[PDB]
RNA sequence: CUAAGAAAUUCACGGCGGGCUUGAUGUCCGCGUCUACCUGAUUCACUGCCGUAUAGGCAG
């Protein structure tokens, strides 16, 4: 954890850097399902909370041996054309820390309409009744586009980085990288 | 401080009966429309699960 690996997004002529975010992300989340482990950070280090941007730096948190096992993993393959990939350098000591969630939303009521229908065999009347249209939730937060190889639906994954702390206790990684409870430095 | 200031047009009403517009007609010769482009910007806010929950989380 005491390490990290920055990432630059090369200017691209083709693509805006969103959907670049989104096949790095990707690619790294198909990398740490190889892989395995709980102990891999995600940061976004110019996050601008004004207008929800993503950014144009991306830093990866870890150990030193998390951050061989990934980079010697073949995913990098492909994606070196628009990035940057620096060394596994010690974070700085006086950083304070902030936490990482992915934030869900039950932005259909259909789904959740479907969802009672197959717990409670409500009709759908009762179901629309019950569940209006404009329990929609609308989210402000800065987000990446993916489908999955288990269901190849596009799901989109909203990223929230937390509030800055002056210390950090242990705690687990999701497969996407987001913390379910842990922290990564900020600087 | 205005060519300032003021004001009831209104009651009633049968427009109609009749009619052959028809004869004839060459539109027409000629014609280089070209050249060059990322539709896509996160544009699939989607599928399922824990929970009575629309309250609120979680899974790829």
């Amino acid at each position: 954890m005491d390490h990290y690996l920055d990432i630059r997004l090369r200017p691209d002529p083709e693509f805006p850097p969103a959907q670049l975010m989104s096949v790095l992300f990707g690619k790294l989340h198909q990398a740490l399902v190889a892989q395995g482990g709980d102990r891999i950070g995600v940061s976004f280090p110019d996050l601008d909370e004004s207008r929800s941007r993503l950014g144009e730096r991306l830093r990866i948190h870890a150990s030193a041996d998390d951050l061989r096992a990934l980079l010697a993993r073949p995913w990098l393959e492909g994606l070196r054309d628009h990035l940057q990939f620096g060394e596994p350098a010690v974070v700085p000591h006086p950083t304070p820390y902030r936490q990482v969630s992915r934030v869900q939303a039950k932005s259909n009521p259909e789904r959740l309409r479907r969802r009672l229908m197959r717990r409670h065999d409500l009709s759908e009347e009762e179901a629309r009744k019950r569940i209006p249209d404009t329990v929609a939730r609308a989210l402000d937060l800065p987000f990446v586009t993916l489908r999955s190889q288990s269901t190849g639906q596009h799901f989109r994954l909203f990223i929230r980085h937390g509030p800055l702390q002056v210390t950090a206790e242990e705690g687990g990684f999701t497969c996407y990288g987001l913390s379910k409870g842990g922290f990564v430095p900020w600087f």
